[PDB]
């Protein structure tokens, strides 16, 4: 009933007893394991995860049972019960975003989850609005190479009416251009928002590197475009330490990942618009971005310009670039001082984390086939060290498309 | 609108929903509330027996095309009729074979699978004592190993009967090195062979103080002490390792052995239970170059060559962990190449899996595997399985753990 959880390279034990506050299922039954899957597919309710939430508040700043949890609890209640819905705290949204945040299993970064920047813009109401917002975040989180972690979020999901949304994935990224040839000049992963872009009248340029204007939608309203002005927009021009011909490649990447198009549950309310952003891990840049085969899949090219033997796998010309690549990222971004941090430091703080979490929560969810770096995972620690996942709440979700 | 497992592959952008998992008889340790696909190991009645049993002669008759028949019909009474008389039964010699190869395709944690189809299956069924073992299986190894030109090949001992003791291998492996305790607390060799070592020490071998020593066998006949065994050195063939620019790696002294075989698993068919049936194929190399030689826990020699190699050891950034690997892994192919003797890098190992699930896919509508085993420890995102969802189950025949006899 409680997991017996192993490192295997300590030979150290915990058992999570955490898992017992999940009330949301995963996608494995005894029969078979989906957890390597990226997605599986009344006021009553609403009450009781409100009341959930509201315990969760005032237990974790210690008045656990006073008068204010109390009537906030009625407050709750009175409200739920005229309306079918009701409304967060300023603090209690701060203690929910920083939760989901903490709750959230594929997150490697989480050492730092209690610091985090957040941003009420409920008191949104158009998506000119939810612009100088977005602005704001970033001209905040950016901070001129010094990243901090940041959180805005709009105004709740509400039963009569349509969505607040970011239709973007990332408030930062790079158009995909579909060539002629069925080649894809940029980022393949964004072909189909370049075309929405361009749908909605944006004049697209015509790089590997064009950063993608946004589509913001009120409710029931046609998305609106919007460009970001260049100088929020803080990019690295990548470079090699040692291989002078590397910056002839001309690759370069923004500083800032601020995923957009999550949604972000709390005490049973529904943000479906409420972007985050940290900072970057070398990996997700230099192995993912750059490496993989439906990106800019840059690994032969590099590999090339390297002399290396590219007629063979067994001259593991593909590791050998793909470490150069990686290591051009972190020297990039650490001459540029923009915030980054490489697998062996995030996964090594990841470590201490777990231990803080074991302490303070009984358990950490934790989602292994995404803490584990995508190159050289057995040469970090997290890789040795077995992981229970599922779900708390507050949680960030996926969402469907808004088209 | 399948109501299975949607698989998707992410590079390709392609769909399959796996309907195979609907045969399996035995439950895993994840639940609706929690997932423990990480685990490494997550925690005889007749009727019980009987539909096991029934359910592999069902599926040997069907892997001939003979579902239904008279022999079908006939072989299943006669598989009743031995379990009620003496509460077990006996395999076909045909359908040993069948179940063996049975069991290494239904193993979610390989990823060699493609080979499956071609093994060598010895049946030494016959057994009777220690020293018959030890013969048995110098045989394994020397037709095995075929001089560098590896074959996959298993060896099945008698199987495990009612009040009656266990025919086993207590090394958990055929060839492993030896793991020395010192007095300064670290360990000479092998640290994660600490305990057969020393098993084998009290059992009265003779010790050396190399860092590729190879052990003994413990081997076990029925109701017996384990008895003890040295391999004749002629018949472990090892390679020694070098890098191919690097001219100082072949000073450092490293080696491994050729045939990878493992001796402590279980092979589970049709209810019957093999306790000894030790099997073996060829390395990937990354099982070498990575794990063995780069585990914190193992030979750990990350440092040791990245100062050769004249990194930044002093901090992470500089990607000395991944660069010294790289050469690592880079010699262990190099020097297997050079010795002809038989290994595949984790790229074409990966590449050959994924043929393999298209193979399964249209041959069993679906391939039970564990993404966290089947993806390398280098250069994960960089092998085509990172990007492939994938559905891990427990069919039988199967290959199961077994607690040490100890
Ligand atoms: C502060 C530095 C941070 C680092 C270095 C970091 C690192 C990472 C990495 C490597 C991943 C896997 C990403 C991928 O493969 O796409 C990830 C995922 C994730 N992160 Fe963090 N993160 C950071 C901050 C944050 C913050 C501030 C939040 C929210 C407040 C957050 C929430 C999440 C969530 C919800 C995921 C899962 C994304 C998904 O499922 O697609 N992280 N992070
Ligand atoms: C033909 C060449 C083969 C290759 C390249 C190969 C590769 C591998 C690898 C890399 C592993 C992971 C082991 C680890 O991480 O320590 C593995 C596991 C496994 N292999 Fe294969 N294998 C091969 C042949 C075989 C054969 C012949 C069998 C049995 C007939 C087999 C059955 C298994 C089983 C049962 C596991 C799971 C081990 C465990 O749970 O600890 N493999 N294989
Ligand atoms: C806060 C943060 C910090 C950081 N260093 N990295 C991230 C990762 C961001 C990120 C980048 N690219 C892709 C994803 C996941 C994309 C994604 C994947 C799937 C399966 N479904 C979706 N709806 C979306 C996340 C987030
Ligand atoms: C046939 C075969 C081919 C190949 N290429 N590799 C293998 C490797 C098998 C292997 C190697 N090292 C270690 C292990 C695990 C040993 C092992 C033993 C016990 C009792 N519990 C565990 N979880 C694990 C398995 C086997
Ligand atoms: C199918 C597979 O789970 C999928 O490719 C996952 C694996 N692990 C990952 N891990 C991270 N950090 N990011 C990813 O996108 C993925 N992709
Ligand atoms: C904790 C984790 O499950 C464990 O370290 C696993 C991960 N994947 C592995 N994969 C293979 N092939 N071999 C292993 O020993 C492991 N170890
Ligand atoms: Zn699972």
């Amino acid at each position: 009933k409680f997991p017996r959880v192993k490192n295997w390279e300590l030979g150290s034990i915990t058992y999570d007893t955490l898992c017992a506050q999940s009330q949301q299922d995963g996608p494995c039954t005894p029969r078979r394991c989906l957890g390597s899957l990226m997605l599986p597919r009344p006021a009553e309710q609403l009450l009781s995860q409100a009341r959930d939430f509201i315990n969760q508040y005032y237990s974790s700043i210690k008045r656990s049972g006073s008068q204010a949890h109390e009537e906030r609890l009625q407050e709750v209640e009175a409200e739920v019960a005229s309306t079918g819905t009701y409304h967060l705290r300023e603090s209690e949204l701060v203690f929910g975003a920083k939760q989901a945040w903490r709750n959230a299993p594929r997150c490697v970064g989480r050492i730092q989850w209690g610091k985090l920047q957040v941003f009420d813009a409920r008191d949104c109401s158009s998506a000119q609005e939810m612009f100088t917002y977005i602005c704001n975040h970033i001209k905040y989180a950016t901070n001129r190479g010094n990243l901090r972690s940041a959180i805005t979020v709009f105004p709740q999901r509400a039963p009569g009416r349509g969505d607040f949304r970011i239709w973007n994935s990332q408030l930062v990224r790079y158009a995909g251009y579909r060539q002629q040839d069925g080649s894809v000049r940029g980022d393949p992963a964004n072909v189909e928002i370049t075309e929405l872009c361009i749908q909605h009248g944006w004049t697209p340029g015509n790089g590997r590197f064009d950063v993608l204007p946004l589509l913001l939608q009120a409710p029931d309203e046609a998305p609106e475009l919007f460009v970001l002005p260049p100088e929020l927009v803080l990019e690295v021009p990548l470079e090699h330490p040692t291989l002078e011909w590397f910056a002839a490649l001309g690759l370069r990447w923004y500083a800032l990942p601020a995923v957009s198009n999550m949604l972000l549950e709390i005490g049973g309310l529904e943000f479906s618009a409420a972007p985050f952003s940290g900072w970057y891990m070398s990996t997700e840049i230099g192995t993912r971005d750059l490496c993989d085969p439906h990106r800019y899949n840059i690994l032969e090219d590099v590999a090339v310009c390297m002399d290396l033997d590219t007629r063979t796998t067994s001259s593991l010309w593909k590791d050998k670039a793909a470490v150069e690549i990686n290591l051009a990222v972190l020297h990039s971004f650490q001459l540029a001082k923009v915030t980054i941090v490489d697998h062996h430091a995030a996964t090594v703080s990841f470590m201490k984390h777990l231990d803080n979490e074991q302490k303070a929560r009984g358990g950490c969810p934790a989602d292994w086939a995404w803490i584990v770096p995508p190159i050289s995972g057995s040469l970090t620690p997290v890789f040795h060290q077995e992981m229970v996942n599922y779900i708390l709440s507050p949680a960030f979700r996926y969402q469907p498309d808004p088209w």
